[PDB]
Formats: C-alpha cells, structure tokens, sequence
C-alpha cells in the first residue's frame, strides 16, 4: 500500500468517511451519529451507479441525512489526499472492507481513525494508539469521536508510523 503521496495539513472541523453509498457500508449508522452531534460535521466521499438498484438506497440516505452531513460524491485522488490531510479524523463503518485501505491512508495523513471492530479496520487501526475500534454502535462511535475532539493530535506520530507498516 503506497502512502508517500499523503500528507498532513491540519485537524480541520470536519470528519471524513470514504465509502460508496451502499447498504454494506452502514451509511445509516454514520447519519445517526451526526444527528446527535449537531456541533460536528461529516463529509462523505462516495457515490453510486446511476440506473442501478442501489440508487434507491442512496437517495433515501441523502434525504434522511441531517444538515451537518455533506455528500461529496466521487472525487479525484487530488481531492481525496487533500480531504484526508485536513479532516479531524476518519470514520469507518463498512462491513465489506477487509484490507483497511482507508484507515492506512488516513493515518498516513496523521489522522486518528474511529472504526467498527471488523475486517481491515481491525487489521490496521490500533485501539487507543492510532484511533479507536468500537462496535457498530451509535453511542460507542460518539464517545470515541468526543475523545478525539479533546485531543486531535494525540496519535499523530503513532498514525504516521502505523501507516508505514503496510
């Protein structure tokens, strides 16, 4: 996994999630989280295939999402790198990602990762060292996010290091 093109800019005031708008990504969970954390912001990178059945689910998600959630759609690598470099941290809730590419890219950017304790997330994120591993649970995710909010650069060096190990 290449991570030389990623960099750090700042711990911005927005959380990031990189995942297509499909059921297996548990986008609904992310929405429930920000419906409670009205003081936080989420930028979602990912779209869907027009004309495909998934479109119904995608549009439903976008209509039930709170105002503090932004759907960016499909972005270029330049955009992705920049988003990783400026986010406060990465949120992962997918159940079909076994490699943990997104956590690696986020950590290569010096960012903490909050993710469900499954697949590639469990294989990349180190609980309490480069982020937090929790269950697919609204309250658990919010608690983890609140910790990061209090100390954004707490795991900076550890994240850069972990990213090199892949």
């Amino acid at each position: 996994v290449e991570t030389s093109k990623f960099k750090f800019k700042c711990y911005g005031d927005f959380w990031l999630s990189v995942n297509r708008i499909y059921p297996e990504k548990r986008i609904e969970l992310q929405l429930e989280v920000f419906k409670k954390l009205q003081d936080e912001k989420l930028y979602i990178v990912g779209w869907f295939s027009k004309g495909d059945h998934a479109e119904r689910y995608a549009r439903k998600i976008m209509k039930i999402a709170p105002d503090n959630v932004k759907f960016l759609g499909s972005v270029s690598e330049e955009e992705l790198i920049d988003l990783y470099s400026r986010c406060k941290g990465l949120l992962c809730t997918a159940k079909d990602e076994d490699f943990g590419l997104t956590p690696i890219e986020a950590m290569a950017s010096g960012k903490p990762v909050i993710a469900v304790n499954e697949g590639g997330f469990k294989e990349t994120v180190i609980n309490e060292k480069t982020g937090y591993l929790v269950n697919a649970d609204v309250n658990e995710i919010i608690d983890a996010m609140k910790k990061v909010s209090k100390n954004p650069d707490k795991f900076k060096k550890d994240c850069f290091r972990r990213a090199k190990e892949f």
